[PDB]
């Protein structure tokens, strides 16, 4: 059958990514993944506002899966008896049967082993989808991720120059209903099939409760915060499987940017703000010019500051005063 | 006055697209075309919705009117004196009098005929636009269709090659706003104007009851599902006249892209979801590499599966399990 | 420290936009602005609703500064003791320090002077940025405008070609949150302070009241319409601080547009309509092939005929009849 080397990976949380070399010269392998998807209930923001998730590997978003373009994604999905839905798995990236969904639906208690040909470069989406009004609930619910094919030259600029990142993340942000009581209070639920009729009233309105990256209000602040610094070069991943997002770096710029994330396209350059359409994965590269604390948010500042929708990245190294300065601090006005 | 050949085009009703040529060695003509406005009472989804629709030639969306750069494009619109409202048509593709708007405001009981030189390459927008608040409602009451214009030497990809698709499908997108009584369900009109009170209410609020292709829930799945086969380079014309949409074909890929719809522009490659900016068409072609059922979305996956925006393709031939395979078949987990 | 030559600008209300270069012989300087804080209670509708608005120079939209790459554009921000709150200035133009926001946060009665380095072309938005969900709300109060960098040799086409514009307009989106009392009606308020509990309530619900350009329904219309006669280059540059918009020229097109806003990129050619991402600024131009009355909107076209959303162009000139011709006026049907 199909004579390849093998190659396991290590799957590692958001909003880091597993080791993988940008250009390489290996050829194809069957590189091989797996998913287990955990049901849990887990709070989503500051409040104590709790909401029944369902994930890939336990996170929100799911994993992000690095391979190279001419690879072959082999992947296990495991779905425990201590889940309670049938679950499955559509990847963006792939060709054919609903993009694997129609190969791997699961009952707890089962697992499945899908590959895939990557065929086509970028970042793409993948998510779970089991059929009808499921698809949009479970995907709603955190069921999503993203999965990377490299060149393997690596990145370039469509001018004949390599783009090397020296670190990338993956920010996944998900869009979240969480009805409320009638005085108010966001709702608690025993379970997501408990949930699912007032979620879903909720959903067919198209407005979130919150708008998070990473699973939660302010995950990726503080102790957690994003890092770089001053010259360094790096790739932010952004995905978002049901609603559309526009991303911005605030006192940054999107360098080098495949806001459709797809690399047989160049990249725009020098972007304020760009655009991942719901049902994407986009990614944006830029070079650290400034110390100090920077904001990422989706530029709907209404979903950045007030429903979630907010990072941090804190820089170390040199201020360049050359190209910001503060010629005369706060005074009273003459 | 204006001497060149004139060709009658009998229009047919999405999804399909009356006979033409992609490239073509003859040169301009005057090519006629004839829209009849047809108010009327129609079946929104499964549950038997009605909705007070408004027309060109009878269909949601209008048909596709193809033509070539550099022909002339003379429609007759017709208002038959079975209709209520005055009307008119606003082409995207045509410069000067708001699109032709303001040379085709008609009363039920006249017609107009109106000719435009297509200047422009692209997919583009068609609708009807009377005047001030009248313009949204005929707009999102079904009054909307598109036109196609070809270069003479047909599509090419940016980089010297001819993009030759073997069929060409219009997939008209469609927000709906359906009051509700009291109690909640979907209420029924017996007029355009008697839905207007309530109607203009909820459009205001800028959330639909439906997101439609072909107006209606399932109208391009079952007997009616588009097709192809394996090896066959498909076209999707997509246009939405009021509201953004992102489409996604589940299982496959735009292999080429013209997510704003204008052929002066390359088309962009091996995208998994474009977007179509309201008030616009776009169009994607895909090489079919997979036999199966495919779905083609909006990817707000709420609006697909829950408000109606799926479409099916039913795909003949043979599988090949290099692209994908399922490696193992769902099992007990060890 | 810093030795170039320094040059003042006086800068103008929107739409217009202060006299300056398109392509320019000079080098780099430090060119300088004055920006004072006003908040104030407007009128946004013709119905006579109130607004507590908060801007930079008097306007909604602030005015559009105008540099060239290079240059060093040094701020004088002023917040007079007769306002309430604290305020500040992010160029998404700058590099640093949260675009300048975490160096010119300013109470009442207090000035600061930032100096950044314009090295990224392109239209961008400023807009001011508290803290927190003050930063929502004072940009959604009307306290963003937008700054171009224009290349020192001015625009060129991606291919080669100059693109020198006649005349540019400014056009600022704003989307508005008025809350209403019980029975329906717009509620007004003493103070920006007291309108806040209320104003955050309706924004979380990301439904605005009113999306309107130049701070009010109908601003650019009647007197106060866009004029261009046949055979100008008019650059049209669109922001939208918060929330996307999708503007579209009604009897035009975009010659050249940069959606994403960035001069580093070549324009995009002919389009029917273009797409501004939220927190961005884009550009489109056009020249003018009729005369007459054109209308500039966002093509929601609820947003547009329904929420404030219309420009008009007159423009002067001969008709051309090749272009567009009503072949036989409106008559009964045969
Ligand atoms: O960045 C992709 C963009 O660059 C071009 C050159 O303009 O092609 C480059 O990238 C391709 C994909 O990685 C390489 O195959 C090619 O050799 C390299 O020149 C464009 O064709 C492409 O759209
Ligand atoms: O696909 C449009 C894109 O292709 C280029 C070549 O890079 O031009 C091609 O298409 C034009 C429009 O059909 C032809 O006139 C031209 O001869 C052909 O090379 C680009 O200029 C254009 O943006
Ligand atoms: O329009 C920008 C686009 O044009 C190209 C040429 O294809 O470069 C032109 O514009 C640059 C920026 O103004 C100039 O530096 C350059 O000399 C000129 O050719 C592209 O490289 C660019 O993306
Ligand atoms: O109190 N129930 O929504
Ligand atoms: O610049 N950001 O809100
Ligand atoms: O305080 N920084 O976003
Ligand atoms: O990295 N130095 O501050
Ligand atoms: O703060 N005094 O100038
Ligand atoms: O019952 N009327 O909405
Ligand atoms: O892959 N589609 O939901
Ligand atoms: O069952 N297919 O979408
Ligand atoms: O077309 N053959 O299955
Ligand atoms: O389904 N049994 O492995
Ligand atoms: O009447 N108060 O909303
Ligand atoms: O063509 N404009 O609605
Ligand atoms: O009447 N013109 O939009
Ligand atoms: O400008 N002449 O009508
Ligand atoms: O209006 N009469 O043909
Ligand atoms: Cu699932
Ligand atoms: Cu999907
Ligand atoms: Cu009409
Ligand atoms: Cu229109
Ligand atoms: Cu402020
Ligand atoms: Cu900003």
């Amino acid at each position: 059958d199909l004579k390849l080397p093998r190659q396991k990976v290590e799957l590692v949380a958001p909003p880091f990514v597993h080791a993988h070399e940008q250009a390489t010269k290996q050829g194809p392998k069957i590189v091989e993944f797996k998913l287990t998807i955990e049901e849990k209930k887990v709070v989503i923001d500051e409040k104590g506002t709790t909401f029944q998730a369902m994930t890939f590997n336990g996170s929100m978003p799911g994993p992000l899966m690095v391979v190279h373009e001419g690879d072959y994604v082999e992947t296990t999905l495991v779905n425990p008896a201590t889940n309670t839905m049938p679950h499955n798995i559509d990847f963006h990236s792939a060709t054919g049967a609903l993009g694997g969904g129609a190969l791997t639906l699961i009952n707890p208690g089962e697992q499945v082993v899908l590959r895939w040909k990557a065929t086509k470069t970028g970042v793409f989406v993948y998510h779970c989808a089991p059929g009808g009004p499921m698809i949009p609930w479970h995907v709603v619910s955190g069921m999503n991720g993203a999965v990377m094919v490299l060149p393997r030259d690596g990145l370039n600029d469509g001018k004949g120059h390599a783009l090397k990142y020296d670190k990338v993340y993956y920010v996944g942000e998900q869009d979240m209903y969480v009805p409320r009581d009638e005085k108010g209070n966001f709702k608690s639920y025993d379970s997501p099939g408990e949930a699912f009729t007032d979620t879903e009233e909720m959903m067919k309105k198209l407005i979130p409760s919150h708008v998070v990256f990473n699973g939660k209000v302010g995950a990726l602040t503080g102790k957690n915060a994003l890092t770089a610094n001053v010259g360094e070069n790096v790739l932010i991943v952004h995905s978002q499987a049901n609603r559309d997002s526009r991303p911005h770096l605030i006192g940054g710029h999107g360098d080098y940017v495949w806001e459709t994330g797809k690399f047989g396209n160049a990249p725009e350059v020098g972007l304020e703000t760009w655009f991942i359409r719901g049902g994407s994965a986009g990614a944006a590269m830029y070079k650290f010019m400034q110390p100090g604390i920077y904001a990422y948010v989706t530029h709907n500042l209404i979903e950045a500051a007030d429903l979630c929708a907010t990072a941090h990245f804190k820089v170390e190294g040199k201020w360049n005063d050359d190209l910001m300065t503060q010629v005369k601090a706060p005074a009273e006005i003459p």
